[PDB]
Formats: structure tokens, sequence, C-alpha cells
């Protein structure tokens, strides 16, 4: 069997973003001027 | 049989967002001009 | 079988957003002047 | 002058959760018996 | 003076959660057994 | 003057939690038996 | 004056957390049994 | 049998973002202009 | 003038979580049996 | 059987970012003018 | 086991106030004009 | 075993406040004009 | 074991305060004018 | 004349004990056996 | 004239005891024995 | 004129005692034997 | 074994404050004008 | 005139004592055995 | 085995502040106009 | 006239002690045998 623990279970403060899920593609074409 | 423990569970504060789930792809095309 | 616990359960304060779920795709084109 | 842009402004889709604002403490003591 | 922009404002789809915001502390002691 | 811009601003897909913000300090004492 | 960019502005896809922002400590003693 | 135990679990202060999942890929073409 | 970019502006995908910003002070006492 | 470890697991502050996980391939042609 | 003795036990003559406890936040912002 | 003696604990007159025990945090903007 | 004697305990006369304990930050912006 | 403001007059949370006023001695002949 | 401000006021969270005011003496003969 | 301030005013977060006031003498006798 | 003593323990006449303990940071930004 | 600033006044956290004011004299005749 | 003594312990007349215990960082930024 | 600005006012931590103020002799006379 299994026993997992991940994430930030069990945590003090989790106060960071937590990984999303992304199942697809990115494309990305950003222009930046200064 | 499994046992599985992840996200944020039992924490002790959690303030920042947590990972949303997309299925599917994200095109962007930003433009920016300081 | 399966035992699992996930998302901000049992948190202690749950003041950041939790993820959503997105079945689909996002076009994206923001224009910013600053 | 400030022009400040910042969280998920302009995104194009926020499906994972936003950062919350916590002024104040966390004390957490889970026990986790798997 | 100051100009703005945060959250998800003028966001496509704001499906996750956004961030609250809490004034005071978190004591959290939560006890599971799977 | 300032131009600032940060967090997941103009992004393409933000599935991924974002930063929370928290003013104060976490005291953590998990136990954790598999 | 300045022109900052920054956390994950403008990126194609943010799949992961963002950085949060914490002021003040952590104090940690988790246990763990295997 | 398997014990697993990962990611920021039992952490302090997790305050930085935690990593996402990404199964799918990234085509990048930005352009800066300083 | 400055003009800075940083972490992970124009990326093509973040899937890796972003750094925080911790000020103040970790004291750690893990105690693991396997 | 087996007992694992790893990521920022019982850690006392992960103020860093955590890593990812990406199944797919990085074509990446920036243009940087400064 | 633990024995403890604190506060202002048996004391001779507790004519100052004791410390009380607070568990959250105070925000303050007074405005004092002489 | 332990055995712990502290505050002003068999005292000879306690005429000053004990300490309390906060929890949470102090956000504080005082304006004097005198 | 421990024998442990702090605080102002078996004291003469504790005219003073003692100290609290304050479990949490303190964010301070007076403005005096004189 | 005179404008006078002490104690914990407008403050934001007195939590700790406030200061007695003694108009007389203390003899105090304690005896701790541990 | 005068404008005195002292003590704890307009403080922002006064955790730690205020002080006294005693008018008289004090005699202390202790005697501890670990 | 005097425009005086002094002892915690205006502070951030007094987690200390404060000073008291005495106006007598002291005489002391402590005897310890560990 | 350990035998400690601390603080104004036994003192004879603790006329100023005792040192509090902060668990947490101090963000302070006083502005004053004579 | 006289405009006066002392003490921990405007401070960010006073986490130590602050100091008292005796007018009288201090006799000490402490006796240590280890 | 360990026998301590420090602070102002088995003192005369402890009339000064003692020293606090900080976990935690301090930033500061006064301004002071004279 | 005079501005004066002394002991820890504006710090950004005071955790050290603060000077208390005797107007009287101290006589001394310890006896320690280690």
């Amino acid at each position: 069997n299994m026993k997992h623990m991940a994430g930030a279970a069990a945590a003090g403060a989790v106060v960071g973003g937590l990984g999303g899920y992304m199942l697809g593609s990115a494309m990305s074409r950003p222009i930046i001027h200064f």
C-alpha cells in the first residue's frame, strides 16, 4: 500500500502559492518595450 | 490501498492561493509599453 | 480503497483563495500602456 | 507618482487561487496518524 | 498620486478564489486518523 | 516616479496559486505517524 | 525613475506557485515517525 | 509498501511558491527592448 | 534611472515555484525516525 | 519497502520556490536588445 | 512530569494588573492633538 | 521532569504589571501633534 | 531533569513591569510633530 | 497648564497588566525548596 | 506649559507589563534551595 | 514650555516591561544553595 | 540535569522592566519633525 | 523651550525592559553556594 | 550537569531594564527632521 | 532652545534593556563559593 504526504500538508503557514496542475501547452509571445 | 494527504491539508494558515487545475491550453500575447 | 485529503481541508485559516477548476482554454491578448 | 500593476490583473484565466493577506499569527499542531 | 491595479481586475475568467483578508490569528489543532 | 509590474500580471494562464502576505509568525508542531 | 518588472509578469503559463511575503518568524518542531 | 513524504510537508513556513506540474510543452518567443 | 527585469518575468512556462520573501527568522527542530 | 523523504519536507522555512515537474519540451528564442 | 508555578501565585500583594492573553491582532491608529 | 518557577511567583509585592501573552500582530500608526 | 527559576520569582518588590510574550510581528509608522 | 498623557492611554491592545500604586512597604521572606 | 506623553501611550500593542509606583521600602530575604 | 515624549510612547509593540518608579530603599539578603 | 537561575530571580527590588520575548519581526518607519 | 524625545519612544518593537527610576539605596548581601 | 546563573539573578537592585529575546528581524527606516 | 533625542528613541527593535536611573548608593558584599 501507499502512504503519501505532499504539497504543503501539515505545514505551519502556507503563505506562498501552491503549485497548479496544467495538462496542456503554453504558447507565449510577450513583447516588452521599456 | 492508498492514504493520500496533499494540498494545504491540516495546514496552519493557508494565506497563499492554492493551485488550480487547468485542462486545456493557454495562448498568450501580451504587449507591454512602459 | 482510497482515503484522500486535499485542498485546504482541516486547515486553520484559509485566507487565500482556493484553486478553481477550468476545463477549457484561455486566449489572452492584453495591451498595457503605462 | 506610482503606477502599480500586480496580482493577477489583466490575466487570461486566473484558475488558481490568489494570495490572501493575514495580519496575525498561526499556531499549528496537527497530528496525523496513517 | 497613485494608480493601482491589483487582484484579478480586468481578468478574463476568475475561476479560482480570490484572497481574503484576515486581521487576527489562527490556532489550529487538527487530528487526522486514516 | 515608479512603474511597477509584478505578481502574475498580464500572464497567460495563472493556474498556480499566488503568494499571500503574512505579517506575523508561525509556530508549527506537526506530529506524523506513518 | 524606476521601471520594474518582476514576479511572473507577462509569463506564458504560471503553473507553479508564486512567492509569498512573510514578515515574521517561523518556529518549527515537526516529529516524523515512519 | 511505500511511505513517501515530499513537497513542503510538515514545513515551518512555506513562503515560497511550490512546484506546479505541467504535462505539455512551452514555446516561448519573448522580445525585450530596453 | 533604473530598468529592472527579474523573477520569472516574460518566461515561457513557470512551472517551478517562485521565491518568497521572508523578513524574520527560522528556528527548526525536526525529529525524524525512520 | 521504501521510506522516502524529499523536497523541503520538515524544513524550517521554505522561502525559496520548490521544483516543478515538466514532462515535455521547451523551445526558447528570446531576443534581448539593451 | 511538570510542576509549574507562574503568574503572581503565592504573592504577597498583587496590586498591579496581571497579564492578559490575546490571540489575535491589534490595528491601532490613534491621533493625538495637544 | 521539570520544576519551573517564573513570573512574579512568591514575590513580595507585585506592584508593576505582569506580562501578557499576545499571539498575533500589531500594526500601529499613531500621529502625534504637540 | 530541569530546575528553572526565572522572571521576578522570589523577588522582593517587583515594581517594574514584567516582560510579555509576543508571537507575531509589529509594523509601526508613528508620525510625531512637535 | 498641563496636558498629560500616560499609562496605556489610546493604546492599541493593552494585553499586559498595568502598573498599580502601592503606598506602603513590603516585607518578604519566601522559602523555596525544590 | 507642559505637554507630556509617557508610559505606553498611543502604543501599538502593550503586551508587557507597565511600571508600577511604589512609595516605600522593600526588605527581602528569600532562601532558595535547589 | 516643554514638549516631552518618553517611555514607550507611540511604540510599535511594547512586549518588554516598562520601568517602575520606586521611592525608597531595598535591603536584600538572598541565600542560594544549588 | 540543569539548575538554571535567570531573569531577576531572588532580586532585591526589580524596579526596571524585565525583558519580553518576541518571536516575529519589527518593521518600523517613524517620522519625527521637531 | 525644550523638545525632548527619549526612552523607547516611537520605537519599532520594545522587547527589552525599560529603565526604572530608583530614588534610594541598595544594600545587597547575596550568598551563593554552588 | 549544569549550574547556570545569569540575568540579574540575586542582584541588589535591578533598576535598569533586562534584556529581551527577539527571534526575528528588524527593518527600520526612521526619518528625523530637527 | 533644545532639541534632544536620546535613549532608544525611533529605534528599530529595542531588544536589550534600557538604562535605569539610580539616585543613591550601592553597597555590595556578595560571597561566591563554587
